[PDB]
């Protein structure tokens, strides 16, 4: 029976780390396999997000942020903080500090709950056996009544840029850098990108980020994305849109990028070139040939609506499958599998997914944008507030940005919240757990909003909709 | 001299009735006497002027030197040193509220309020006699009066204010520089509040609070938790502490109180009178009205704002409930959406209270002591934000998320926070309660990660035993 589990989960990131743990609450014999090594030399859990993803760029983004307001916004609050500097190792000793510390949370989570962790590389057999490859090179085989794939997502490589030397990086070796790039280019004005550009450019770094698409976050809002690019671009992010980048050469510790733009062929040196082009699905050696396990066209293992893949007792959740590559969204696949296996009849809701860029401003949306709803036929009624008409935001000396709310036009349902601005993800939660209810805007205009709090800006913007804000011309 | 509407006191209540009766089309006055900086009548009230605004506006700007000071080396952040200039920081503020009392005529000027400048006194007949600065008297005939007069700190005869020594919530945000030793009557939010500014500057502050039980009306949990964190940052708060005496010499105050081992003394160089808040009616009431005060001073009104005198409406602080701005401000829309024909309400059920502190205190709906006193069954969900990813990378994981649900229901009955962004948790758990939302509703819901608001989701699923990252 030591072989015998009801759930067996390959990989414990957010996906299946917590599918996991509501498997174990549910009352299934549950194991959980992964293979990453952490700094210590050990296996650490938590996957991309905890090990290299979402913490560790927070905790640079939070640091760097510090910092930078001491440097450049403490003169109006009559602070002086004289020769104000900032240590690179010792801030990412710091990030490296929390992500020790988060994993081993997780292993504690997994013994509270009765999770049984293996070591190593796990891999999908025939008929829902499952291979381990422990670090010592040595096999076994656990024999499950359920498959939860969580293999997660990598780095997209590129060939006119592969990672070399310590000189082009990827997401994982920018959250690394001891010593501020002088020159940082950047290939991918994404979230991934534009965060990793913060965090540097606020140090001091001369960025720039080399965008291939012509629009800059198509998938937010578009007044959303127009603020957003014209703040970023202030705080020295040269976001370049339309260059395509075509070839790199390193040479003296450099490295020089060709790129095509409207004008023609260009060329940049920087220090350091971080490629954040986007991220692929991981199934390399996942899954045996007589699996029965099939992907798409783009490499993700083919799920249904219930993240059940063409075999029976098998699933895959997250970055390795079709929808928002999220660490939220995994994990509420994970949930959503576990409970379904136990017999429930859990469903998720994939259009109330959030999502932030964890910039300073802050941005984040749910629901459809403006332009979405156009191409739609839906006719909307928009309202927004500007964070200056927030004496909140004015005590806070944060001020730039605004809230916008877009509702059906007819029946005054809510169909999507948009924020650039201080507290974004908080506001647009506030947002999502209405949509929930399916909330009008007329409905978040009649409840009572603290005053003052930076939420008041979405009280506004909700009467807005309907013409009837306070504190702004309607 | 004839309006649809006129507003007696542009605060919080004021402003925000003449502005909804505007826009509804209703001709409005709102008639001020306060006196601001430049010796010109200023809008706003007490929340802008010398109340909300200002107090967040100390807060931040002490709460980001106190972090410089004390919460920087973590990040690899050094500095020589790290000052921070009192007239300066207060400027700042004074400069604020100028541009918010000036933002408030601008709404006015924009939706068409008639503004009158002088002091209102509701006569019979729903006349408004406005004494103007000058003393000239005029008379408006209104078909709709609505008071919005606000209210102004408790005096207590044992510390009256002096000179610059003694001082209400008013002088404590005008100090030109710290105090050494600052005493501060009262241990509720204004108290903590002016307390944790000054403490933040070096400050040496203790506060004398009557009561044996610390913010009472906040759940015990999370009250508990802010005694003993409020505490560490240096308020050394003294409950069951009451003051019997005062006394001013060579520009310094002793101050007598009785404890539970009897008579003490502490000599201050600044003191604070934070007590209370009491409602004002001066002068603002012809002995034949019809407009009926109860015994504490208030004016007697319905659940609609509505007084005894039909066409005559209260709002705000001046009227039940809580002395809260937003309250004030959403009774003055109900008011004026009222005279405008509407059957507007108000919901008193799920008005949030927060204290702003860092870490901030916020809570809505009922507090598990309440409940138990009301022989409700409850479970009970906690998540810390010592286990919050998003807070440990932000440097700051001190406080909790509560939620108290019906254990027969599961509807959600209170949500209470102490930690960062308690305000913007609360008003999450405030609109899932205004649509009846239960716990499992909640924990049902997709919440970004990393963010603060993933504490409110995992305690609603700790309410039934089943968080993911803290063991249940
Ligand atoms: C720089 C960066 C910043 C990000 N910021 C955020 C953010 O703030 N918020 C957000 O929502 N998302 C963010 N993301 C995306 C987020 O990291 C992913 O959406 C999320 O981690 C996906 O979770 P998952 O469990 O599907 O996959 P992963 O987190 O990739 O976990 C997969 C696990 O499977 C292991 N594994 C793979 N194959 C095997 C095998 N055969 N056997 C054993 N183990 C295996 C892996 O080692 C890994 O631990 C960020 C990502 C990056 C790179
Ligand atoms: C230090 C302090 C901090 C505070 N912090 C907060 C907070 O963060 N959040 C919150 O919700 N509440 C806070 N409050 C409470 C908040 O200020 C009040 O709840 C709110 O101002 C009440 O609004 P109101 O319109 O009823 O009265 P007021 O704001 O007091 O306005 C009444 C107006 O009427 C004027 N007036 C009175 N009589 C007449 C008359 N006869 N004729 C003409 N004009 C007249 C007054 O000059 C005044 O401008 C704070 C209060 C203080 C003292």
């Amino acid at each position: 029976m030591s072989q015998k589990f009801d759930v067996v989960v390959i990989g414990a990131g957010p996906g299946g780390y917590v599918a996991a743990i509501r498997a174990a609450q549910l009352g299934l014999k549950t194991a959980c396999i992964e293979k990453y090594i952490g700094k210590e030399g050990k296996v650490a859990l938590g996957g991309t997000c905890l090990n290299v993803g979402c913490i560790p760029s927070k905790a640079l983004l939070d640091s760097s942020y510090k910092y930078h307001e001491a440097k450049e916004a403490f003169k109006v609050h009559g602070i002086e903080a004289k020769g104000v500097t900032i240590d690179v190792p010792a801030m990412v000793a710091r990030k490296a500090n929390i992500v020790k510390n988060l994993t081993g949370g997780i292993a504690t989570l997994f013994k509270a709950n009765g999770v049984t962790s293996f070591e190593g590389h796990g891999k999908l057999l025939a008929n829902k056996q499952v291979e381990v490859t422990g670090l010592d090179g040595k096999t076994q085989v656990l024999e499950a009544e359920n498959v939860i794939i969580a293999s997660g997502s990598r780095p997209v490589e590129i060939p006119p840029a592969p990672l070399t030397d310590d000189i082009i990086v990827d997401s994982t070796g920018a959250l690394e850098f001891q010593a501020v790039p002088k020159k940082l280019g950047v290939i991918g004005a994404g979230v991934i990108g534009l965060e990793l550009g913060s965090v540097w450019a606020r140090l001091g770094a001369e960025v720039t980020v080399l965008e291939a698409l012509d629009k800059f976050l198509p998938a937010a809002d578009e007044q959303i994305a127009k603020e957003a690019l014209k703040v970023l671009t202030k705080q020295g992010l040269n976001i370049r849109l339309g260059a395509r980048v075509t070839a790199s050469e390193v040479k003296k510790k450099q490295v020089t990028v060709t790129f095509t733009d409207a004008n023609g062929e260009q060329k940049e040196t920087f220090d350091k070139l971080i490629v954040a082009v986007g991220r692929r699905p991981v199934t390399t050696d996942l899954l045996a040939a007589d699996s029965g396990v099939t992907l798409d066209e783009r490499g993700f293992i083919y799920v249904d609506d219930h993240c059940k893949t063409s075999v029976p007792g098998v699933f895959a959740i997250g970055d390795v499958v079709r929808g928002a590559m999220l660490a939220h969204k995994a994990s509420e696949e994970g949930v959503m599998v576990a409970e379904r296996i136990a017999g429930h009849k859990a469903q998720m809701n994939y259009d109330l997914i959030p999502s932030v860029i964890y910039t300073h401003p802050e941005i984040a949306w749910v629901g459809k944008t403006e332009q979405t709803l156009k191409a739609e036929g839906v006719e909307v009624n928009v309202g927004t507030f500007p964070f200056a008409a927030s004496g909140r935001a004015m005590a806070a000396n944060d001020t730039t940005g605004l809230v916008k709310v877009i509702a059906d036009a007819k029946t005054d349902r809510v169909l999507g919240v948009h924020v650039i601005g201080p507290s974004a993800a908080e506001l647009v939660q506030q947002g999502a757990i209405g949509m929930e209810f399916g909330t009008s805007a007329e409905d978040l205009g009649m409840m009572v909003f603290s005053h003052p709090t930076l939420s008041e800006a979405l009280h506004e913007a909700a009467l807005a909709v309907n013409g009837h804000a306070i504190h702004i011309a309607n």
